[PDB]
């Protein structure tokens, strides 16, 4: 699965500009799906099988990023976050823009005391991007206002863990692709690779509309609270298996679906952990609220350092999640 | 357009009580539309033309305002904001209520020290409206609880700029009315004049449901950051032409639609500017999330002092916006 | 020069562990120096040419970094800075250790409020490094206490500018190495590639002791204050040519050496700029305090985002500096 994960995480796909991710996913799926369509928002919907029960598996293909809001006379850029990227994460980091341009993030401060105050209260107003331009005109040629960027960081293996940008939610995309590659479905299986989750769960809010699903299961990342002084109320851990989301701020999972997943996990002795998340949301909310309502749940990959350029996952949890879905939906 | 703008901005239409504005728009459109309907929430939907492509143009007809929440023994009124009206804008101001009553906004404070602290952290809890009542009973007769009000201020020309209340989004309403008046559409053109945008984008959230649109373009105001110490990360300026919204907190514009608009603008050499807004939202969000999803974008009029009683626009920006839409949708 | 700069900035050389850098400098200089020695601290001292005047050119080969101070039960590392690396620069970054281990820097915070508070007043006590270990036992094997690390970042060209880690002071090293490759020296030219500059100017404090120098010229980075809301009292800019340091907190340059350099630049139409730095120091201090005192000066390469993992220079300034030195000494 490593190469698939490496390819998807490194691909350029911030919210609203996910086309490259969608294409890579389509290619990977060729020969493993019966059909597909791409809707108006850019959601990729694929299907395999002919079983009576219809199930959606959803993962979002957008990642967090930045967008250029202004250019000054000397050619430095200002940016606005796309999704929940912290300004503290950006300091001294490199940004990769859609056209391949690389920029360096710098912070303002006319005095050492001002720099010290700025970092104590960091905001995007105090940040800028240097793309090597020497004038406004030159910067506009390379990266005009409205240009999107992502972390300039890639996949690397760290003593058996995988580290990359955009585990959120390329790791989810990889899980679902892998399910389609392997499964002989007992259900009619719908794969939705949805846009713009990071800016309001937008794609999954409509992707369900044209899909007659009995169930929707969102696959996403969750907080692995096993680091020093981790979020105390969060129980999730690396290598603890798939995390079955009881609740987060966006949704409460269908009890019936969780019980099914739990029974499946116990029967096949798949390691799993229960999740209640005290912040954040997932695409499950979108399917839940579509039409007359699709009962929905979330299965999560425990991930360290979410929204950093070095998100970390345990490959055993990913495999177990693909296994759990396969046992639940087929063979 | 001056008389149309003067008429629309001066009309009484706070969120949920937009009827007078709707009637005016209907009267102005007479002879320029094939048909119209008014839905359950009060959205006004109109159509002209027979083209293959179906396009919605949306402007919201509600304005920010106040609503009466309580009355005291002496006949003074307490109010709650309707939409994002700041208390600071309110002070010393006159409010015009639906039944035509004028009220004066006053602030509490039993000592000069108290008054100073109140203005230091102003809130609606510290404000009251004086409508000349001498008792609760008398006030209850003039402006009972639940009466809606708006700014008592009107249209004025300021050295060639237009100033009025409710440029947001009467200026949007004017643009669409003027498009329908002039255009010979190569498209099927749907005009949606939607209610209750200021209180959660309520109207545009359902107005698309019954309209088989290929595209939706929201016409709304945006922050013109060309005043002293303006919002630094915002690029928009008066006389910079229509602002093509890449993103705001509510939506990311459809890339294809923006590119189409950009090409039209370059080809006909219409002044335009690219917009990323660091706060706020528009009706584009409602259409994006409608049914299976309508690809949507926003085109904005640069406006100074948004949500004040003296919002300011450049007539050239409005005309260029009218021009851009005509070129995009017809001749 | 690009490839020399790319190689040097990417090499592993934090203070006190500069060996890999020293080897590369030696390899590059082969055939361009008459002789060399490495002293007890690891300073690499080289010489070329003969002449009555003896001149030192100095660049430090160490870069800023981190060192492991402790390990917990779950296998996470705590670190201490080596030199002036800000904890804010480390958040979410990757660290490359000497034996090649890669680590991820994370921050503590048991509540969302705590995390915000920690970010508000960040310190090394709030940081940890994740190397993928699942236990202390496993971690001590991979990266025991006392392991050194540097930024895991590399050289990239950004619209005609050079960006990498450790322009400070690899860019100084490349300049001096380049002078040696090109120069036919009119002096006896001493090149000192010194250690532990970032931790108190240690190497340059003694590197001059065994060298009979008339003059010392330190080559180092300086603050390029041409970014938005840059340090307002700093005038130095990219593409402004080499910066002649009148003063910083560590030293005041010899006026005589500065005047010679100014005259050389004027004579040969080399662009240059005057530098006054309100913070920081260079190896020039060490030479001036050596023995009976060696008159010393600093010539600086204008650099943006110093002590970040993405330091930025203009190749024209560097090339102009090589030029200024060749003109002066050969």
């Amino acid at each position: 699965m490593k190469e698939l994960i490496r390819k998807l995480t490194e691909a350029f796909g911030p919210s609203g500009r996910e086309e490259e991710v969608r294409s890579i996913i389509l290619e990977e799926l060729e020969g493993h799906i019966d059909g597909h369509r791409i809707d108006g928002l850019g959601n990729l919907i694929v299907w395999k099988g002919s079983g009576e029960k219809k199930v959606i598996l959803d993962a979002h293909i957008d990642e967090i990023g930045v967008v250029v809001t202004n250019v000054d006379d000397k050619g430095f850029l200002t940016i606005e976050p796309v999704g929940g990227v912290s300004p503290y994460m950006l300091l001294g980091k490199r940004i990769r823009f859609e056209n391949g341009t690389i920029g360096v993030v710098g912070m303002e401060g006319e005095t050492t005391e001002e720099r010290q105050e700025n970092v104590r209260k960091l905001s995007f107003d105090k940040l800028f991007i240097d793309i090597g331009a020497n004038s406004r005109e030159e910067a506009q040629k390379m990266c005009p206002i409205g240009s999107f960027g992502v972390y300039d960081s890639g996949f690397v293996e760290v003593s058996g863990k995988y580290v990359s940008k955009a585990m959120d939610d390329r790791i989810g995309c990889a899980v679902i692709v892998e399910v389609f590659k392997r499964i002989k479905p007992a259900v009619t299986l719908y794969g939705v690779f949805s846009v713009q989750e990071e800016v309001g769960l937008v794609g999954a809010s409509v992707a369900g509309y044209g899909v007659p699903a009995d169930e929707a299961i969102a696959i996403d990342v969750t907080d692995s609270a096993d680091t020093p002084k981790a979020i105390k109320r969060h129980a999730m851990r690396l290598s603890g298996g798939p995390a079955l989301k009881v609740k987060d701020r966006a949704s409460i999972s269908s009890k019936r679906i969780l019980e099914n997943l739990i029974e499946i996990a116990e029967k096949f002795d798949i390691k799993y952990q229960m999740e209640v998340l005290t912040f954040g949301g997932t695409n499950a909310m979108g399917y839940q609220r579509t039409r007359e309502g699709i009962p929905s749940a979330t299965v999560s990959i425990p991930t360290r350092y979410v929204h950093s350029p070095s998100e970390m996952i345990a490959p055993d949890d990913v495999e177990a999640t693909v296994d759990l879905l396969i046992r639940y939906l087929g063979a």
